[PDB]
């Protein structure tokens, strides 16, 4: 699923990431808009043989399991199929557990890269919240 702006905005705040881990929801749609473009099914993968997958591009280094990650981890406790859903949930979850880990939302290199320190507000305005 390709995702509107507000739309993934909305499904965003349903499922409990606006102010998660005190990260405003405009933070969250820019990180998915340079992941991912709001596409669910995104995939890349990484050099290492990993893959990032999802509007969050979820990594099966630590997160997921695709059984082709030798030596990875599966902390979310899925299959990384599920973060390429057209529902949010395993994504958002997913989120929660790697944005509470310690670096925050430096987990994810193109939010520090393009996000962080921005107006991410502007991502979320105009949307009907
Ligand atoms: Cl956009
Ligand atoms: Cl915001
Ligand atoms: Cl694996
Ligand atoms: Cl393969
Ligand atoms: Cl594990
Ligand atoms: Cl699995
Ligand atoms: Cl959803
Ligand atoms: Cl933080
Ligand atoms: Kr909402
Ligand atoms: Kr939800
Ligand atoms: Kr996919
Ligand atoms: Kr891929
Ligand atoms: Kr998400
Ligand atoms: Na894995």
């Amino acid at each position: 699923k390709v995702f509107g702006r507000c739309e993934l905005a909305a499904a965003m705040k349903r499922h409990g990431l606006d102010n998660y881990r005190g990260y405003s929801l405009g933070n969250w749609v820019c990180a998915a808009k340079f992941e991912s473009n709001f596409n669910t099914q995104a995939t890349n993968r990484n050099t290492d043989g990993s893959t990032d997958y999802g509007i969050l591009q979820i990594n099966s280094r630590w997160w997921c399991n695709d059984g082709r990650t030798p030596g990875s981890r599966n902390l979310c406790n899925i299959p990384c199929s599920a973060l390429l859903s057209s529902d949010i949930t395993a994504s958002v979850n997913c989120a929660k557990k790697i944005v509470s880990d310690g670096n925050g939302m430096n987990a994810w290199v193109a939010w520090r890269n393009r996000c962080k320190g921005t107006d991410v507000q502007a991502w979320i305005r105009g949307c009907r919240l």
